[PDB]
């Protein structure tokens, strides 16, 4: 494969749309390389493993419980929910929504976690406490997807959002035990998890997250390094292009494969 920039390059190129791109150390934020890793792309649903780090948040100051249940009503579904609508009869435990927003981008989900830490500006709050004052989230599934040029309104950078997946993990602002379930949640994804796994190189570490929305959105953030390990943060996301969706996650793919040929130490 070409070298990342390379790819990336030829990635623009055929779609006619913009890429966004880190790759930084989860240990000490070391940043291997990057392209427009400060402009802004919509989250999509790659805010969902943010959203969780605030949940994980008010358990840790004692504001919530994971073990606690939500019941919930019909009227509060959003369009894909497969998780959630199987629910409204017992509910679901907070731990349980985090684990069906993450591993399965259920929205309705994500909606009822989001209530629980004030609404996009309760999370906007909490991104501003942990000191990235760029990402923003504006509104709840599904319009937050939107993704309309030159909206500043529920997007990161690669950067802002690569930092900020370091700072929930590994900065010991979350507790133990709470940054090792949310890592665990990015390790169990259902989406994407089973198949990019099944098309990696035999040791490599995998964990993630992606996200889609309109005008041809599309984007992943991820944990990934050889020998087994969380070595480093990813982070790929792509806006502004009229190309399939297969077109999309095939570019995804072969600027993901570039990044791992061309792994540098
Ligand atoms: O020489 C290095 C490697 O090159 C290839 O491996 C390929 C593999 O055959 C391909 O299937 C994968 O696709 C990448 C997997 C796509 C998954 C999506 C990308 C995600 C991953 C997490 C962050 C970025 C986005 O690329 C690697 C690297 O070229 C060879 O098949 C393999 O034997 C060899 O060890
Ligand atoms: C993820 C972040 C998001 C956010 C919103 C930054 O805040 B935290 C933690 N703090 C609170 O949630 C909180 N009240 O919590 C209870 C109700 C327990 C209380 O102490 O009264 C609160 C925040 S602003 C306001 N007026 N009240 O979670
Ligand atoms: C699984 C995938 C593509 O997300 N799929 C969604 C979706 O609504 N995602 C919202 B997120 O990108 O804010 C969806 C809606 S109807 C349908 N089918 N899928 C993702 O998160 O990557």
């Amino acid at each position: 494969s070409p070298q990342p920039l390379e790819q990336i390059k030829l990635s623009e190129s055929q779609l006619s749309g913009r890429v966004g791109m880190i790759e930084m150390d989860l240990a000490s934020g070391r940043t291997l390389t990057a392209w427009r890793a400060d402009e802004r792309f919509p989250m999509m649903s790659t805010f969902k493993v943010v959203l969780c780090g605030a949940v994980l948040a008010r358990v840790d100051a004692g504001d919530e419980q994971l073990e606690r249940k939500i019941h919930y009503r019909q009227q509060d579904l959003v369009d894909y929910s497969p998780v959630s609508e199987k629910h409204l009869a017992d509910g679901m435990t907070v731990g349980e929504l985090c684990a069906a927003a993450i591993t399965m981008s259920d929205n309705s989900a994500a909606n009822l976690l989001l209530a629980t830490v004030g609404g996009p500006a309760g999370l906007t709050a909490f991104l501003r406490q942990i000191g990235d004052n760029v990402t923003r989230l504006d509104r709840w599934e599904t319009e937050l997807n939107e993704a309309l040029p030159g909206d500043a309104r529920d997007t990161t950078t690669p950067a802002s959002m690569a930092a900020t997946l370091r700072k929930l993990l590994t900065s010991q602002r979350l507790s133990a035990r709470s940054q090792r379930q949310l890592l665990q949640w990015m390790v169990d994804d259902r989406v994407a998890g089973p198949l990019i796994r099944s098309v990696l190189p035999a040791g490599w570490f995998i964990a993630d997250k992606t996200g889609a929305g309109e005008r041809g959105a599309r984007g992943i953030v991820a944990l990934l390094g050889p020998n087994n390990k969380a070595e480093r943060i990813v982070v790929i996301y792509l806006r502004d292009t009229p190309a399939s969706m297969a077109e999309r996650n095939q570019q995804i793919a072969g600027i993901g494969a570039a990044l791992i040929e061309h792994w540098q130490r």
